[PDB]
């Protein structure tokens, strides 16, 4: 099934990096993206999705990607990100990596989910006590 | 709802409830009875451990078992067991499901068939983070 197709049509909040180009940029974004973030389109294109980060971030749940990216790993973390107004959401985050017949990483899909602090406390319990 | 999603691209995928002891399938698609042979009455109340054998690798089975521990999406290649003992290259992906307050409600599970060629390729990355 087309995992993409399944996020338009569910008009969820994704993008789609390509792994050719250096640094990974996004090359493709959803509505739902645009208007979470408050980005328009031309900010976002063939840029690193990295400008979803900030001062609080917390960088164990950014290395958690970083990590899955570098295996061609499917994860999913929770994060804080920022808004194109410098303002923060809580950001349960999926990432896969989409491979062709050869087995060969063609593409990323990010997907984020706005998630309140409560649900944020939780996940991020269990990812604290898993970095412990 | 990615379950719903799941349903009508037709996947091959389980649903377990982590709320009942050793986390049992308590639903089992179409597609996933047609490719592992097994029957509803043989799967569903249990835990889907029962896809391994001795091929597998224990690696590969641990990446699958810390997702779960932390309420974690992965995905792995590994060798899973059919019903009849044949074997088949499972692309599999295991995701949790959240209630609005972030517990962890259930448990998907997604198993594509690949081809050698495509385990080979995947297989050796996995191999390959050893240190
Ligand atoms: C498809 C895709 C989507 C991503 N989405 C996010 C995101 O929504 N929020 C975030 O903080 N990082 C996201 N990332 C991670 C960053 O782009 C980057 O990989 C991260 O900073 C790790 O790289 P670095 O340590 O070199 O900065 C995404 C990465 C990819 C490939
Ligand atoms: C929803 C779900 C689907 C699973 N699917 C598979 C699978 O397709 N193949 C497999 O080898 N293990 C699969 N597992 C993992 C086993 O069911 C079990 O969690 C794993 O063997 C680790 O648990 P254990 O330490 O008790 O053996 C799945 C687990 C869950 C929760
Ligand atoms: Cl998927």
């Amino acid at each position: 099934f087309s995992f993409i197709k399944a996020l338009q049509t569910a008009q969820q909040n994704f993008v789609v990096t390509d792994p050719s180009l250096p640094d990974n940029p996004i090359v493709y974004a959803s509505q739902g993206f645009l208007n979470l973030t408050g980005y328009s389109l031309d900010q976002i294109l063939g840029r690193n999705c990295r400008f979803l980060q900030g001062p609080e971030t917390d960088p164990k749940a950014v290395e958690r990607i970083r990590k899955a990216i570098e295996q061609g790993n499917d994860m999913s973390v929770c994060l804080l990100n920022y808004r194109v107004d410098g303002t923060t959401f809580w950001n349960q985050f999926f990432i896969a990596a989409l491979r062709d017949a050869g087995g060969n990483v063609t593409n990323f899909v990010g997907v984020q989910c706005k998630v309140s602090d409560q649900y944020a406390a939780t996940v991020t319990k269990q990812q604290e006590e898993e970095e412990e």
